[PDB]
This record gives structure tokens, C-alpha cells and sequence, in this order.
């Protein structure tokens, strides 16, 4: 009947229709021909920067989308207050080629982009956001500054809280705010002469740049960086951040107590800082943010993943599993022991963190709520289903629809 | 352009032109991917063009594209498509078109085996009562006392204006469901609806958990037929486990052969509507999705409790450890069993090396990641880590409804 996407839970055996797609003004990588929806960076979510503001026609016409998304969230849609906002960022535009957020604005951006992200299952939090409005920073050094107080904020001692920083958006002809690191917290990967890599191996480039850069490097598989920080048309600047800063849990296991001798440990605080986010047209190409780890992150990504720390045969050997054969499923016992370690000494810790069942049943509110509130939920089922036990979770049964939406965050190419 | 295709685990490249040969759309469009849906939403110069298209996918096939055979073929079957409004396959173009469909069925992680598959031609069958004994062939065959060998076989095609051959159950072996009124259900949820078919054409029902149901076998135009299968047909393996002795008292158990029934098989424009096909289980099939589905079989928290699991809290991950021991004892009673059967390691493992000899071959793979990827344990096996483009090829095998 409705012309719109059809939704099905194969659990539950409900079905909804999205709406919301409607409103996606952005094509994503697929068409009737191939789908092309488990690329995790096609061409059609990358970016590209050029040195001149957009057409102004192409500015205008996201700005005025974005003013009435505005207006509407605050029940004034049509209104005199409205008209005069759209009146106000046309003039803007008109004279300068750019325009302005007001801070409400800008807070209500932050919240729709992380309320828009797709590949996000935390967003039954997503009204939950500190906004950090930090665009009046003009150094490297002062960035430094106002990183250091959202790390402070955000980690909390442990009772972790979400929170955005917002640094100056592009402008036309003047240089990027850019955070070099994927990450605010990141640990070392030093290439070795046996061609292996000692560390985290995700981070091999972003290492080596801070060795150029003038950071005199450790050795450890566990070293945290430096941050690599660069204020407009300047060369980027290398900061250590202060080690009680960075709050880290040395993994142990409930049950095994050999577990605690691995040396493992990871970090509090997920704080993404390479993502650009848009909001009325307008770029901000350094506006890290962070909330707390799933679980599955740590336990089966980063420490799990052939190319990351690797560390399933070693802890499937100390667990005394039969690693010959595939059919011991010693990869399977290993990586749930792993996982079970994470929650477990991160609870120990008092710090917080969320299993994939919680997660994923906490997302399924979230897309019971945004389909009342908005007709929908733009979702990415390969990223939101989470990498170990799939089919245990409720997210598995339910067919998503995915779609892009603004405010976002996107991806954008690395500075050098 | 065409798609450049990444794996993230060895940063290797491939680039896939093989889709450009898809004449077919699927759900999504530029506006909203729509990948993760299970089921498709819904003259004679079409069906022409894709007899054309298949007859030269064969000649090509044989390396004798361009040969007499090649364009004598051509004509026969436009001659008949002409006067009549359709045509017929040849048996080796039926056996090449079989083992095509199963090759380019995107959400199948055993394609590694589709060249070797044993097609048995049922065209010649005019009645329930011949699908029967069909049927009891294939399986007995596909059986083979648990060294399992992948079969498919055909029944006679669609012809406008007739109704069609169907087997109205979706696999040749299903456990009942009973719909206990007092909301539950006793057996397998899965199967309500066609154990309830089956009671109403006449077959008696029993109590269990497993009981083996008849099948419903429809001629054209014909009220189907029940047919109860002989049990010396059905081969089952009792489950229980290597280490937890209480298992096997879970009284537990599941059938070797997965011969899927309900599928539409599509070669040339023809569509055969009754084509049973059948491999072997990967383990998690069962020991995952059949046993531990919510809406399926749901024994996670009975395993869990006999492991005196904490139940209490998300966080003791007792699904997580409850699952593997249930996938575990798959593995081993299916080993025990002499059963043919691959874990999901050495199936992703084998997929790896199919889309390397699939690149080679026809410069791509049709793959639908979502599928491909097990549903415990993801991102430990390597197709987690392998970008995948999925569209529609021909041969296929297909969706259709439901009979009733
Ligand atoms: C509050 C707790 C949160 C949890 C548990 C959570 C969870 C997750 C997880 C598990 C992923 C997948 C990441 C990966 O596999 O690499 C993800 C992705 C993402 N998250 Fe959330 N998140 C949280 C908060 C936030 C916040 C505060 C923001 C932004 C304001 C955010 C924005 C995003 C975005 C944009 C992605 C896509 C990542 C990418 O494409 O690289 N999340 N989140
Ligand atoms: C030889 C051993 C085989 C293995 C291990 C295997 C494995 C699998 C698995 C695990 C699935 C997903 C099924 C699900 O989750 O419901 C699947 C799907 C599928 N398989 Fe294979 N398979 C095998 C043989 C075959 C054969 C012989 C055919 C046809 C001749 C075939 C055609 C298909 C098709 C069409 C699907 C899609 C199912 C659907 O969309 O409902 N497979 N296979
Ligand atoms: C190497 C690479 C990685 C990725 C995913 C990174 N996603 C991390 C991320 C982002 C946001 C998060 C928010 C919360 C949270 N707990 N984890 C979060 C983790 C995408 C593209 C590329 C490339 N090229
Ligand atoms: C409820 C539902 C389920 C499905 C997937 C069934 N796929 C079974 C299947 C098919 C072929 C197989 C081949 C080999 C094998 N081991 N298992 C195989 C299992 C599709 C549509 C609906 C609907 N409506
Ligand atoms: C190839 C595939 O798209 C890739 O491995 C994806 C799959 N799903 C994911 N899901 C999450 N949450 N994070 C990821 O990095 C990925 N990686
Ligand atoms: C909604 C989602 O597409 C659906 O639950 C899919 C996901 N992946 C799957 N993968 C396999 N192999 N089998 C399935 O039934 C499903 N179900
Ligand atoms: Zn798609």
C-alpha cells in the first residue's frame, strides 16, 4: 500500500514503513543494478575540500533546509522569528559568501548529526550531548587547551559523558582546523625490522608522522600518542597529553586468573576527532567527540581483528584449546573469554561501558522512538549488528532501511 | 564506474565488472540502501532475449560460442518461442543452467562446491503421486548414510495458463509446530502454518518436539497430496556434547539433510517452480539460528541454566557461552554421527577462495555480505573483513509465495 520502504522484524514479526527517507537530499553508493552497502568508505561517502566556499545557490539551499529543521524542533516553524533567521542567513551569505550559526544552532547541529549517523547503535542517547562551542579558538596550543577540558569532562573519573567540541568552521581562502589522530587516544604501532609491528598496527601511519613531527618515540605495545594539532595555514604542532589525563583499565578475567599477566588494558574514552561534521552546508573539519565503548570494540575489534593486536591464539593457548582445527571453535571460546575480561575489569574500574545486548536492545527503543518521532531511522545493519554473536542480538532480526541525512558526520581525507 | 572492492584484513583490491552483466534490479536506488530486507518487495521479445542470453552463457560455457550447434540452437529456440510463446531446454543445458543458479546465488557461503552438483530431470513427471517417489530418490541419493552430496532435482516447468508443480513445504524435512492455545508453541515456530496445512488435508498429528511432518506435493491445478516420508529416509543426529555430559538429556536432535523446496529455479526465462535443491549444513545453521532464535527453537536460557550460567545481567555474556557449547555440540554429534557437516570457520575460509577463483573467472562474485557472514563469531572469520558487491545474475533461484 504506502509508497515507502517496507520494514520487517522477523522476530517480532512487526512491520513498519520509513518515511523519513523522503527527507535525504544525498544519494549513497547503491543503485537497482548492485548494492554496494558493505563498502566501508565508497565514493559516495567521501568528501573532497575546495579552497572557495561552495555556490552560494548550493549553500543557501542546505542553509535555509537546515534553519526550518531548526525552527521545527522548537515548534516555531512559519513563524516571524523563522522568516527573519532565513532573511538574516541569505544576507549573510549574500555579503560574505558564508554564514554564521547561532549557538543554539550549532547545539542542535551536533545532536541531529549524531541522531542522523547510521552506523552509530549508541543513539538512544543521542539528546544527551555536551556541546562544547570552541570556534572562537585561534591556536594549535589553545585546541590543546580545549581538548584537554573535554577529555576532563568527558571521562569523568570513570562515569563517562558524552561530549562534542566544536572548533571554527572552513572558511573560504584560509586554512583547516584539523586533528591529525583518528582518535584523541590512540597507542603506538612501531614498524619492526622483521617487517612486524609492535602496538597497535591501525596506527602505523599516524605514529610515524608523529616521529617526523619531532615525537621522540617509546617502545611499548601500549604507548599512548601525541596529539598532532593543526590551527589554520600552519604547520601542525605535537602535544603529550598529561598521563592523568588518559584514564586506562588493565584487562583481568573473573574466573582466569593467568588473564591479568597478559598485560592487556585499553582506554576509558572513545574520542573520534578525524570526522567532519556538517551542518547547514557549513564544514567544521575538526569538531572531535566521545561516549563510551561498546563492549565488542575492545574485546573482538582491537584486540581480536588479524590486523590489529591479535591476540586470540595466544589467550586460546593459554586457555589450553585445541587451535589445529577450526572445529574446536577455540576462536569462538577465546574471543567470548576476551570480551567477558573487557566488561568485567571495566566494571571493576567503575567506568563506563555497555555490552552488545545491552546495546542492541537499547537501539531497538531508539528505533521504536524515532519511528514515532521522525517516520524512521536511517541504519547500517553490517555496522549496527555487532561482530560476535550476531544472531543473540535483536538488532539481527530487524531489516533496517539506510540513508543520508544532514546534519552528519562524514569522513574526509587525511590532512597530508 | 565499476566497483572497487577492499579487503580490510590484507588491504588488498579487487575491481568487479562481472555486475555489469546483471539484467536484473534490486532494492536499492541511490536515495536509502535497502540490503538488509529478506524478501523482494513484489511479452515473448523478453523471454526471447533471455533465451538468447542463456543459450549463449551454455555454447560459451563448452567453448563452442560461434559453432553450428551454437546457431542451430538459436533457431530452434526462436523458431518455438514464435509459434508457441515459450521453448524447452535440452538436459545438459538444464544441468549447466542448475549448477549457473547456485553459482550466482549471492547469499550462499558454499558456492565453493557449485560445480559439482548432481541434477536429476523430474520433467517428465505428471503427478503428485511421481513427485513422491522424485522426491524419496533425491534424498536417498543426496543421503547417501551421512556422506552427503549435493543434489537438485527439477521439476516440469511453468506454462501460461496452468497452474503450477510445487512442493507446498519449504524444505523436504521440517518439524511440526503445534500452536498451543495457550499462546506457545510445541516444536519448531518456523512451521506452524504448513503443520496446520498438513492436519487439515488428512494427516495425523503427533505431540513432540520433533516430529518429522508429511509432505503436501501439489500437480497442477490439483488439490496437493500427502505424502509421509519413510523414516529410514530421514537421517537425524541426536545432539549432545563432548565435555557436558547433561547435554544429551536435552533431548535434542536434528536432521543431516538441508534440501531447501520452495525456491523458484529461473534459467533462460523459464521458470521451474518445483526444483528441490540440497547440500550439507554449515553448523551454525542449526546451532545457532534453528536452536537459539527467539522465535525459533529458543533453548539459550535452558543451556544456560544447566551450565548454571548467570541469567540475572547482559553482562556474564551467558548467551555468548551458552551459543558456542550449542554450536560445539552440533560439531561433535554430526562428527560422532559420521554427518556431513562444516563449521562456519572452514566454510568463510573456503568463500575466501571462491571469490579468488570467481575474480579469475568472471572478473567478480555476486555476494551478499549480510548473509555470508555467520551469525556468531563474525568478524573472526575473514569474510567480515571483505568488502562484497551484490546484484542479481541469471540463472537464479528465487523467492515466489506461497501457494495457498
Ligand atoms: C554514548 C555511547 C556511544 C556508544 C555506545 C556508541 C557506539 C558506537 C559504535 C559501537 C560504533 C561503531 C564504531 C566502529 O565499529 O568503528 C559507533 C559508530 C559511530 N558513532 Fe556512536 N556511540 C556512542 C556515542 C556517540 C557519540 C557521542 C557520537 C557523536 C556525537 C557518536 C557518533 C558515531 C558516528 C558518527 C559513528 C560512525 C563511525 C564511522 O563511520 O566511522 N556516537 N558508535
Ligand atoms: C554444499 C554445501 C552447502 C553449504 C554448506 C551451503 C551453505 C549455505 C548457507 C549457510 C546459506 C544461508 C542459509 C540460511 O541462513 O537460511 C545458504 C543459502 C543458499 N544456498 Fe547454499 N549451501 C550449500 C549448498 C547449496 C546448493 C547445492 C544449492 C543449490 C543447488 C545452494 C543454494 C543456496 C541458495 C539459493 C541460498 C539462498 C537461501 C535463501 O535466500 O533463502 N546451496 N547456503
Ligand atoms: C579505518 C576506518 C575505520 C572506520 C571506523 C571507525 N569508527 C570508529 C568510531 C567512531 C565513533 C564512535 C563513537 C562511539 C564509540 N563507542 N565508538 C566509536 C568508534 C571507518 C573508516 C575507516 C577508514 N578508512
Ligand atoms: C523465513 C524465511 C527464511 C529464508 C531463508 C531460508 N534459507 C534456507 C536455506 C536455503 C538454502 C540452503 C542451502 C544450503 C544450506 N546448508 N542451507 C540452506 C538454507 C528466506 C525467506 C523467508 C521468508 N519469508
Ligand atoms: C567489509 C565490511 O564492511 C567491514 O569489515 C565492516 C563491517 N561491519 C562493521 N561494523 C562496525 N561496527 N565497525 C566496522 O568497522 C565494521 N566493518
Ligand atoms: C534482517 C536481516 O537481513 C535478516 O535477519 C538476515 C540477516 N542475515 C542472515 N544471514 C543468513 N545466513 N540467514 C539469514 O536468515 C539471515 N537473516
Ligand atoms: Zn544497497
Amino acid at each position: 500500500g504506502p509508497k515507502f520502504p517496507r520494514v520487517k522484524n522477523w522476530e517480532l514479526g512487526s512491520i513498519t514503513y520509513d518515511t523519513l527517507c523522503a527527507q535525504s537530499q544525498q544519494d549513497g553508493p547503491c543503485t537497482p543494478r548492485r548494492c554496494l552497502g558493505s563498502l566501508v568508505l565508497p565514493r559516495k561517502l567521501q568528501t573532497r575540500p575546495s579552497p572557495g566556499p561552495p555556490p552560494a545557490e548550493q549553500l543557501l539551499s542546505q542553509a535555509r533546509d537546515f534553519i526550518n529543521q531548526y525552527y521545527s524542533s522548537i515548534k516555531r516553524s512559519g513563524s516571524q522569528a523563522h522568516e527573519e533567521r532565513l532573511q538574516e542567513v541569505e544576507a549573510e551569505v549574500a555579503s560574505t559568501g558564508t554564514y554564521h550559526l547561532r549557538e543554539s544552532e550549532l547545539v542542535f547541529g551536533a545532536k541531529q548529526a549524531w541522531r542522523n549517523a547510521p552506523r552509530c547503535v549508541g543513539r538512544i542517547q543521542w539528546g544527551k550531548l555536551q556541546v562544547f562551542d570552541a570556534r572562537d579558538c585561534s591556536s594549535a596550543q589553545e585546541m590543546f587547551t580545549y581538548i584537554c577540558n573535554h577529555i576532563k569532562y568527558a571521562t569523568n573519573r570513570g562515569n563517562l559523558r558524552s561530549a562534542i567540541t566544536v572548533f571554527p568552521q572552513r572558511a573560504p581562502g584560509r586554512g583547516d582546523f584539523r586533528i591529525w589522530n583518528s582518535q584523541l587516544v590512540r597507542y603506538a604501532g612501531y614498524r619492526q625490522q622483521d617487517g612486524s609491528v609492535r602496538g597497535d598496527p591501525a596506527n602505523v601511519e599516524i605514529t610515524e608522522l608523529c616521529i617526523q613531527h619531532g615525537w621522540t618515540p617509546g617502545n611499548g605495545r601500549f604507548d599512548v600518542l601525541p596529539l598532532l594539532l593543526q590551527a589554520p595555514d600552519e604547520a601542525p604542532e605535537l602535544f603529550v597529553l598529561p598521563p592523568e589525563l588518559v584514564l586506562e583499565v588493565p584487562l583481568e578475567h573473573p574466573t582466569l586468573e593467568w588473564f591479568a599477566a597478559l598485560g592487556l588494558r585499553w582506554y576509558a574514552l572513545p574520542a573520534v576527532s578525524n570526522m567532519l561534521l556538517e551542518i547547514g552546508g557549513l564544514e567544521f573539519s575538526a569538531a572531535p567527540f566521545s561516549g563510551w565503548y561498546m563492549s565488542t570494540e575492545i574485546g573482538t575489534r582491537n584486540l581480536c581483528d588479524p590486523h590489529r593486536y591479535n591476540i586470540l591464539e595466544d589467550v586460546a593457548v593459554c586457555m589450553d584449546l585445541d587451535t589445529r582445527t577450526t572445529s574446536s571453535l577455540w576462536k569462538d571460546k577465546a574471543a567470548v573469554e576476551i570480551n567477558l575480561a573487557v566488561l568485567h575489569s571495566f566494571q571493576l574500574a567503575k567506568v563506563t561501558i555497555v555490552d552488545h545486548h545491552a546495546a542492541t536492545v537499547s537501539f531497538m527503543k531508539h528505533l521504536d522512538n524515532e519511528q514515532k518521532a521522525r517516520g524512521g531511522c536511517p541504519a547500517d545493519w553490517a555496522w549496527i549488528v555487532p561482530p560476535i554473536s550476531g544472531s543473540l542480538t535483536p538488532v539481527f532480526h530487524q531489516e533496517m532501511v539506510n540513508y543520508i541525512l544532514s546534519p552528519a558526520f562524514r569522513y574526509q581525507p587525511d590532512p597530508w
